[PDB]
DNA sequence: CCATCAGTGTACTAGGACCCGAAAATTGAGTTACAGAAGTAACTGGTATACTCTGGTTTCTCTTCA
């Protein structure tokens, strides 16, 4: 198994395609402003948390 | 006439909740220790909203000088 998988011999479950579904097209748009916005925020919100601790 | 091009008649998926039972885990009582923390169960002040005469007031005729 482990020589099988080392020459790149894809398992079935890796094969294995699943449609995207209409509200996982949405979950991502959602996913991926929210984490945008963490993203962008946790600077900012890491300096004032600094600003207030000085 | 051999190209092309919807429909069709199905088992075979794809999500999509949902259920059925089993097995493991817990709860619960019983004891007896142990220390300390919750968790009510109790008496005992403390200060305000009505409250009840009361002290003053107010004309209104009169009192007392003047």
């Amino acid at each position: 198994t482990r020589e099988k998988a080392a020459q790149g011999i894809k398992a079935f479950e890796e094969l294995l395609v699943t449609k995207w579904k209409n509200w996982e097209k949405a979950l991502l748009r959602k996913s991926v402003v929210s984490d945008r916005l963490q993203r962008l925020l946790q600077p900012k919100l890491l300096k004032l948390e600094y600003l207030h601790q000085k």
